[PDB]
């Protein structure tokens, strides 16, 4: 039955593999990436008419009937995302009259206008002079002076926020303005009667910070700020030191863009770092067949390769398959062997983790490291020495990264300060990197592949963490994947792997929860709205990936020979395309709960294959 | 008569011009460049068999009958240069037996062996483990803490020395050792009875520094050096900030190589600065027609283009010659507009100088700036706006650079501290950048082209400087060119240009001195020995360049219609080749008096053309 499904899925995956031996699906987000790029180009005075065109096609193509843009496909209109697209288009050439611009304008106005947008949006506009800098939360270069153990020092922030802060402190220090031509001025963004509904700091704003901001904005106005020249250089140097190999910073869009703007402010356009930073951009861009062009928020080569391998193995291919070896070798060359920012909390920990993108040595993450090390543990490579060695280095690094509560974060250890969540500036997504259930799960499943069971203290401290986090309905939150189906699947699968008993109550309470959300069509689906409204937990159109996740939770919990189980397998079998792949018009990936969503192009092919491979194992 | 000579010279130069519109002759030095490169490759574990080959042919080809190598062609054997070439060859494959190895070895031993070599040589060997680090003058990272105005702070050193110091402080801080394979160990460098004759600090060693060093080497042996981590990062950052656009550092061999070694020490081989730094090297290499390969100590594109233009103009071509325009435009795009290290002494001075090499924004020099601004002042470019503007910016930058004594230095203002000349480490070439007669001359000649005569206070302060520097026999030292003929020619030519009276006594006392050295063959020549032994001042085989220099001094001083004058013109007319150029088997360029000499490939063609162009003007 499914065998033909599985067989076609395999050969399909194998066809996507690149020559070098890795997999790499494009990462999907939203138009703010491309829109901000257009503005970045204006700032850097490097506008390519041809590119602007491909960018306009993409922007329009993404706009919906109502004239808005959302974070995820089929999501509510987003003000920020729409404002930035509006300005972007207007700059490229669209007149405020044209149908598309008209519809957008309405929605923006009906929302309170520009005054209701997140800090970033108002800041970008501030950069081109369409909004007063005085009204933008201030972040001073001086933050660079705070010591390792002090409130708000830059190591209290999550890796992704950190670099962005450092880069912006230089920008906000000089508060530069790169004027748009009259043709693109967007005053109309203010023309609204609706009361401005401003978003506040992620965790509530204490009058202290509010005060501190006003203070900083006044200090900004002074004629002489002592030790600021130093403060700036401290930031610039912090940047120059960490620049990624591909010319980016952290391998993510934000800091990268701001870092380039910072170097531009400092007349360093003829510096190696800026040049490399600029041309490195092209690697993230993507030519769309319909004439458009998009920019990836980040890239997932290592991640894709890691899961690809685990899926093809669980699916059947030999641990020494010559095609899976191309991958295994490639992964060994990726391992990071130098201290990253994580070392600030673990100076005696030996390097050995892996990153998400291609070349990002200073920021490996526990998730990639766990999946990559685990994947390697399922292969038989020519040089058994390097495989044995690589796994051990990574394995040890993972252990040494375990946080206090017994779970694992992504990039740091105990990055749990609650302090930064109240600053005015921080009103978008996560700003700290605390332990999460999904990462912790992947780690346990990784250790489980080696054997290490509930006997080892590390495993127990973690399982304790998971048990305490389990939700009332027996489900588990999904931090980096949408959502409860993603988390529950991860945990149950992991717990099964570390020896724990699948018969326990909490495991059953979970398994039941999964069967209880199986859509009519046999599959499972969870809409990104489940982060905003609990009524959507486990609800949503069925997707290949999410179906596969709920399916793994069941297979793992013993209910592989169930109705719900066989039903779900049927779904994947029927919905499969002729080439062997699957389709998935919805996002199943999470960047920041309720704020930033991602589309993992490979998920739709890899997880169904993995789930089917594990089902075939159950018989 | 000469018209045919000049006509041929012109078409020849015009044929050497590159497409972009600039001239660029290879810069010649000595085998330490290539020899050190071989070792650099060993350190960085990046050895290319094919390249080592081309390097061996070059090394051998340069060795002389006696089996030694010199700084300049036809110079005495040099111990340092010979020791490094010896080790280099041995590493590439030569056995200590072979003829070349045998002769070299002897000369080395008859000199006291490895213990008589300069610091650098013993350091390089120290780097590969063929010499104890303990015996190498120590330079600590901590030097990074000294403030702007303090003894031995890094801004008291000359630009070329500064970067080298910073880079090495990181190296010497870790004192790394990259072992050579047994096959290449060079113990035989010690096997000598001759007493080791060690070279001391450029200006004499006070027992203080001698003690201080011993102190540092002791402090080096301790188990904990507080704030050293910080000292290092201060150096690393200092470097990262200043890296040149081509990936070099200063556009010179030394710091560039050491900076790469430093980054290697700090596990930063995957960092952008290193990559760019490594691949930028190829631009300086040169394929030799006989199968060899040499590395340029530095490159002179701007410099060559600058003189090339001035010569072709003084020769006759129109100020709007479409070919000289390609050059004029090219030169405008080179002007530096950002603060360099010079700004540390002139914060309110607006950028506008030019550099020697292609892309080196942080280190413009008064010499290039003067010759380039002057050369532009002799052209008629399409955009008379940018020409007018550029000249102004450069002009002003020159003025603001003028030192205290009224003369100009190369890279800095009043870089005259006598302190650094006594440190143990500093036993090779110049370490400070004080004002010099030749640069000062070129500056005055520049201003002169505009008009600014002896009326202007600036000019006078300088002329006073020159008058006070003139030597007893009426000659002027040659800092960046060999030698008294170089300086005297410069000065007298300049003085003539700033209105001064050529009839004055000191001018005549100079003019006579010139005539008094005209070799029998009608030309002039000065051997590089004139820096070591005063018996050679104005003495040496005749060369096209030096002949043209003495010839300019005469033409400038009114004695254009003289015997010596017409005699010299004859020389150039005859010695000229059929293609139009000239030959010059001798070095007429100076890096560091008595320590480092250079061969300016274009000098032989450009100066004779310029001299003949100015002679044609005298009639
Ligand atoms: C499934 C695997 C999970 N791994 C992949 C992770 C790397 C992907 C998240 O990547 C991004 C990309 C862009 C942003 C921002 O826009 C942003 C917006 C605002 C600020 Br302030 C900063 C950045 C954010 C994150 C991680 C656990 C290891
Ligand atoms: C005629 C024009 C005059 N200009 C040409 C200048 C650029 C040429 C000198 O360039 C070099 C090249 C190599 C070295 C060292 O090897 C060195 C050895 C030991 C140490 Br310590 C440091 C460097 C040094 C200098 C200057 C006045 C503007
Ligand atoms: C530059 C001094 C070399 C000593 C520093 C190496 C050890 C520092 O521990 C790591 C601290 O966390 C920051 C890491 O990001 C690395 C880039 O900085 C460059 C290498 O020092
Ligand atoms: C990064 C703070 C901005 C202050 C820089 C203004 C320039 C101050 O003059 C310092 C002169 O030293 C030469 C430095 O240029 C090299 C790169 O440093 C980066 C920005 O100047």
């Amino acid at each position: 039955a499914y065998a033909r499904t599985l067989d076609r899925a395999v050969e399909y995956l194998l066809s996507c593999q690149k020559d070098e031996g890795y997999w790499w699906g494009p990462l999907l987000s939203n138009v703010t990436m491309e829109a901000e790029y257009v503005l970045l180009c204006h700032i850097l005075d490097r506008v390519d008419r041809d590119r602007m065109e491909k960018i306009r096609r993409y922007l329009l193509h993404e706009q919906r009937e109502d004239g808005t843009w959302a974070l995820y496909p089929g999501g509510p209109p987003d003000l920020d995302t729409t404002i930035e697209a509006y300005v972007a288009l207007k700059y490229i050439g669209m007149s405020r009259d044209e149908e598309p611009m008209q519809k957008a304008l309405r929605f923006i106005q009906s929302q309170g206008g520009i005054e209701s947008s997140r800090v970033f949006t108002r800041m970008w506009l501030a950069l081109v002079g369409e909004y007063p800098w005085e009204k933008v939360p201030m972040v001073p270069p001086e933050i660079m002076f705070l010591g390792k153990r002090m409130p708000l020092n830059i190591y209290e922030f999550g890796s992704w926020a950190r670099a962005t802060v450092v880069a912006l402190s230089i920008v906000m220090s000089r508060q530069p303005v790169f004027p748009l031509p009259e043709r693109a001025r967007v005053p109309e963004l203010y023309e609204t009667d609706v009361p401005p509904r401003r978003r506040g700091a992620k965790g509530g704003g204490g009058w202290i910070f509010d005060a501190l901001d006003r203070a900083l904005h006044g200090y900004q106005k002074l004629s002489v700020h002592p030790f600021r020249r130093a403060a700036e250089i401290r930031a610039l140097d912090w940047l120059l030191e960490r620049q990624a190999g591909d010319g980016s910073w952290g391998g993510i869009q934000p800091p990268w863009f701001y870092a380039l703007i910072a170097l531009k402010i400092l007349d360093m356009t003829q510096h190696p770092a800026f040049i490399k930073g600029w041309e490195g951009l092209e690697l993230y861009g993507v030519e769309l067949d319909y004439g458009g062009w998009m920019f990836q928020a980040s890239i997932s080569p290592v991640w894709d390769t890691g899961l690809a391998v685990l899926a093809l193995r669980a699916a059947g291919l030999p641990a020494d398959h010559d095609r899976l070896v191309k991958a295994g070798e490639w992964l060994l060359d990726r391992q990071i062997t130098v201290p990253g920012d994580w070392a600030v909390k673990r100076p005696n920990l030996k390097p050995g983790g892996f990153a998400f993108q291609f070349d990002n040595v200073y920021y490996p993450d526990v998730d990639d490291t766990a999946v990559v090390v685990w994947a390697l543990n399922t292969l038989r490579l020519p040089d058994e020495r390097r495989r044995r060695d690589a796994m051990t280095k990574g394995f040890r690094w993972i252990v040494g990264m375990q946080s206090s509560n017994g779970g694992w974060g992504a990039y740091d250890v105990d990055n749990t300060s609650d302090l930064p969540n109240h600053i005015p500036f921080c009103d978008f997504g996560e700003v700290t990197d605390p332990p999460s259930e999904d990462v912790t799960a992947h780690v346990l499943e990784c250790f489980g592949s080696f054997g290490y069971d509930d006997a080892w203290k590390v495993i127990r401290r973690a399982v304790e963490y998971l048990k305490r986090e389990q939700k009332p309905d027996g489900s588990w939150f999904g931090r980096w994947g949408v959502n409860y189906l993603y988390g529950t699947g991860a945990v149950v699968s992991a717990l099964k792997a570390v020896g724990i008993d699948t018969r326990e109550p909490y495991i059953q309470k979970a398994l039941d929860w999964v069967e209880q959300h199986q859509n009519p069509d046999g599959g499972w689906g969870e809409d990104c709205r489940s982060y905003e409204d609990p009524a959507y937990a486990g609800k949503g159109a069925s997707t290949p990936s999410q179906t596969a996740w709920a399916l793994m939770a069941l297979i793992a919990g013993g209910r592989a020979e169930s109705e719900a189980a066989r039903r779900g397998v049927q779904y994947l079998v029927e919905t499969q395309r002729p080439d062997g792949g699957w389709d998935e018009p919805y996002y199943t990936g999470t960047g920041f709960p309720g704020d930033f969503y991602l589309g993992y192009t490979m998920y739709r092919h890899v997880f169904p294959t993995l789930a089917l491979g594990r089902y075939k194992q159950a018989i």
